């Protein structure tokens, strides 16, 4: 297989957002977290509560650059099928991604030595245009 | 359908006072980095009449465009439209419908912040002392 | 007259620098300085016995742009002299000028509305690298 | 001779790294992927083989140059990942908050390393695909 | 006229504050500042372009006990506008006023013999609960 | 909701003690008595549970403002010698010279933790008596 | 039993003070010493050279609120009596006490978690207007 | 039988030029630390005169009053009461036996010196810029 | 007149000390302040209200050898009456006056041109041993 | 009495060595040469017995002062190799630069020590040729 | 045979301009830190030709003395050494060869280089306010 | 035997230079080596490149004074010979030798406690007056 790029249109102005949350090994100040717009969904996420994340969601971070981190994730089946289905940009997910993050991203994970504490998804709302904006592409 | 067009760089003029757009977060973190946006340079001063607010004259709403940029859309009521394309040095450039880009920084803070707007303003900044040798250069 | 651009090109890795310390008004006794790396030179600027690059400098902070600043200066006749003849890059300097500041720089400039409490100047050296470097 | 550019492409994804970490009188760079560990002999200091020098590139940007003694060349060019990056003369871009750090210590070094980092769960999985 | 109170209560939990920077004539290196947190304030004090505090304001640090020292001020009538119109407490700046600092505050005016060598503004921040404590 | 004050009376001579300690970018404070040590669950730390504000409250005071998640709250509430006096939304007062300190840190907090303090020699008898 | 405040009534302005020195542990700099007057006493104290104090005279320091701290005393019956025998405010020591210390004094046994190295009892006398002071009580 | 009373906070005046006492201990730790405390309003300087020394007319007695508390006592002889008196701002505040009450911070710091005294002045201390403004107010 | 040498001996161990703080134009914001002790005296040196330094004094710095520099100075009337009534060593005031810095301390003056950009007063206190020294 | 020079002649080469260390609110001070390590009894501190004074001595050069207990004073001069140098009363001088550091912390000491140091390989042979 | 003399101290005047030697190493370590050698006192400030050099006039040498001090040796052509005589306050100090010795701080820096020059001038300081009264006094 | 010194007139201006360069223990940043002008040559020295140099040269860090420290040498009868036959200043090695530092010189050794990582004899050449000035002695 390959690893493919989770690029930055799955992000849709004005449609809620699914937020991927990282904190680092040594991270003291909260401020530090790795807050990642993840995907435009057309409504929140729920896993079954019974479920864990760390089983259908496996993450890694690895150097791209002297500056920069790249984060490469393992998605199973049904949490595929679940996000594809979420989406907003038409079936965007795959077995096997990753995407870039830029320079100031990526300061606090070249910190940590890319040693991950913990991780979560979480939904994130909508402004005030929110209905307008997504209606409103050319 | 209407468009949401950008304000550019453009619209600031070195030289010309600066309307500047202010905005704070409801659970920012780091303290003392503040949201300062110099927004459209200006012939002369704005000055919304005392009764009104600024909040029904302008909507502002802060989302993502990708896994790291974020812009601000807002919409401008017609009456400011024309009072800040009248102020504007660069010629007519407000519509009804638009967005400015932020940059990298302030991507991560208003991420940070969950985009989460508590309020905003429009301030009035004047120029420095060669100000009127570099607009008139 | 035009305010012409001082670029980027005129500071030459391995030659010592001239820097501008600057003080903005308000903010917080933790902010740091911004310091701006502002001109190569063949050695150090001395100034005359008294005096310092306030009185012979006249600077102005204006906006370029959404998180862009730019510094606009006039600089006086014989500091003009000066520069020209200690800078590195064949004569760059002019009596009205600007620099740009990067999207991190201007960030300070804008907090504090553009208005400068003090600023004055500073000298920098070079490592053990710096004439191999310049040579090369 | 000439100071070449360490560009981020010497950077793989999946494989051990090393971090050039600098004390200024703090920043991490991740500097080279190499195949196995870096291990210098008992007796010598990576300061025998290695010279660094922070330089102003711009009105805001900071490069840190450096030389290479042969030794370390040769073993650096055997380690590393992406074919044979490494010359005796070179340098690297820091980015724009890095710089102002730098700008703010006035280039002075206090000192500076070379340490192994080992990779994450997918690591293999990652170079290997 | 009256030399009037500036309270406590002005400084309110969750908003901006407003500070002065005093520095004394002699004392040590070693010295802090003294750093008076003075008005809670809607937004951050912008000063005109070029201007200071000192442009505006002129203080006088007097005893009013054994260890205890007021700070007296006259405010220009500007920025008397100015503060009125940014203060979170209604319009509570007057002309000449003055401000009692504590036990430990004034031991820092009372050994420099009330003399101050300057002071300037800061501007300061809040954390991440500050308009939901200036809201409960 | 408003933020209510955790009061001196909370601590409890003769109990150990769960010591609050702040480095602004330092300062020990007692916070509660508990009858058994905190220790939160491996996998997770302080700052999941705990928001921290400082806050200048006059012209020289300075108070901590905090949010204290649900978990942490029932899990400090049973420990608590003094009978259930945490709360979602609470704060408590420096004295006058961590007032000055945090006045002068411009009020940024880097970290903070909390850390279990054992008794003295007369601990158990001063508490039974 | 219980424990009984030794209130700051057995100070007595002019007469020689009995005062209790403490040393924390990670202490560096001596004025990190808790001193504090103990008691006013009409002659200094001398106890039995043979004797230590730590046998005599137990101590023990406890957190009272965010920046205060008690100090705690176990007394043995010999030092009560020859403290009682030498106390000018009449006969106020007893075999459980306790006094309270204000936030200044508190700091640094705030700092080294209460835990102490060393204390000890020291005589200190008076100044030139030391007996009229005495002598004039209203 | 006399009595030792306050001489209280009241009898500095703002506004007023300030006569200061100064206190040194002989074995103080901390550094850079001293004993200032400003001990009486004066409408004029006090001057002594030269032959004779301050301590011909003044004693002073550093003991505790408690467990953290220390006064300052002292002793004026008649002729610097009549001065001091005559110049002071407040109506004849001064008597023959009289103490101030130290502060929290420096009790700690007379306790840590032993209370042991190795010189002490008075010395006058002007006014500032506003200080006929704030007298006269 | 002439220039009369402020010798080492006017520092007496034991008594509070009276310090010069020196700020030269140039160099680096790591460049600690130049901090001569200059005078040993009875008490702390209070200066008149809203008064400095630098309104009493007159500063030149000038080479003295090939790593050697002095201070120059005239000192103002009342502040020569001042000083000469603190001083422990018996009246070494005059009007003018030079000290001799040593080789590490020319080091700062003669890297920036002997050019001052401020200067202080600052006041030093003693430590435990201070009297029991100065009576030895 | 006189507070008395600690001269240089203390220190004999080849002989173990006692460090006066201490950080200002960072010096390294040969103190005496000894013939065996000090070590104080365990529930006792160098400062029970020991105090420093920093104070200027002229327009740059700064001494270090200090009182020595008579526990610590026969102690140190039954260690000593010179003969019973330690005095009661006593000063060291500091070097153009340690001074200078001295006059930058205002004189203020935050702590200080006293450390063995081991001697080299041709220590032996130095002292006894 | 020639012999390499002291340009001694005294040559430097205080209250009159000064003639400053600066001299770069290739590889010398710590920053900022640059050899600024005050070297003669001067009536007038220095002046070469604007076609001529400097090292067509003036040619240094670093060396050893011991295994702590460095000395400058350095031969001045007979053109500068005319110039130089005349415009030296202190009477004809200048001859042919000569040596200066640096202190114990710039011999370290010196030896630390391994005493390779890169590159050196000659540079015009000023007096400050009081020279004039300095030098005529 | 005795440690004759090794004393300053061994150095001969205008004669290219042996450097006696040590590292100490726990030096991080180079400007921390003390360098040592130790002998001037008539030609560079060349130790066999089998031979080490540790095994005829050994060194001793030692304090002298309260910032002063002394170098203590031990030099094996070949490398005499040897050094002897490049020395410019007539045959001044001996088998026991040593040489004073300043207090400027002793300032990282001092820090160290003396303790040695490492060391080296360098080779360093003479500036563009050097035959003139050797050439030139009074
Ligand atoms: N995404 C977004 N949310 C905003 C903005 N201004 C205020 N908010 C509030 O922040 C929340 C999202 O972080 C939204 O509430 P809701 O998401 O709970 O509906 C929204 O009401 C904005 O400009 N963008
Ligand atoms: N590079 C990398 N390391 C991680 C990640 N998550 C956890 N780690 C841990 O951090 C260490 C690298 O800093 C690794 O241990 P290892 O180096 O002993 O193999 C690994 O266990 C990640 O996402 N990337
Ligand atoms: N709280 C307190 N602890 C003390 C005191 N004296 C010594 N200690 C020691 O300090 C520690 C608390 O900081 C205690 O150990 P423990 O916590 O392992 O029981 C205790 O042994 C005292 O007076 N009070
Ligand atoms: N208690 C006290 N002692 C003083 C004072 N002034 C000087 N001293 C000296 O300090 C010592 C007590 O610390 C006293 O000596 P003595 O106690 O040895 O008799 C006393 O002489 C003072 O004001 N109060
Ligand atoms: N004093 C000294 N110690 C040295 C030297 N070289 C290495 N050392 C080591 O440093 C230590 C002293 O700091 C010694 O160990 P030791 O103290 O355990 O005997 C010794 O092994 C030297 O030249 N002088
Ligand atoms: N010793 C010395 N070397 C110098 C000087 N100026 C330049 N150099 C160069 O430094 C080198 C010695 O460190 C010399 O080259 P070389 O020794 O390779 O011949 C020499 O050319 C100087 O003034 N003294
Ligand atoms: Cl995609
Ligand atoms: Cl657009
Ligand atoms: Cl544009
Ligand atoms: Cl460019
Ligand atoms: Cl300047
Ligand atoms: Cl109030
Ligand atoms: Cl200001
Ligand atoms: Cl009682
Ligand atoms: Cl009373
Ligand atoms: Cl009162
Ligand atoms: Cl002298
Ligand atoms: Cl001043
Ligand atoms: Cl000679
Ligand atoms: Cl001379
Ligand atoms: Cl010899």
């Amino acid at each position: 297989h390959s690893y493919v790029e989770l690029k930055d249109k799955v992000i849709v102005p004005g449609w809620p957002t699914l937020m991927l949350e990282i904190d680092f090994v040594g991270g003291t100040s909260r401020n530090q977290f790795l807050n990642i717009p993840f995907l435009s969904v057309k409504e929140p996420l729920q896993l079954p509560r019974e479920k864990k994340l760390t089983d259908y969601f496996t993450i890694d971070v690895e150097p791209a650059g002297h500056s920069l981190v790249n984060i490469y994730f393992q998605i199973d089946d049904f949490l595929l099928l679940t996000l594809n289905s979420l989406s907003v940009y038409k079936d965007p997910i795959r077995k096997y991604m990753f995407l870039r993050l830029n320079k100031e991203q990526s300061k606090w994970a070249i910190n940590a030595a890319f040693n991950v504490f913990s991780y979560r998804l979480r939904n994130i709302g909508v402004g005030p245009l929110g209905p307008d904006i997504r209606s409103s592409g050319p």
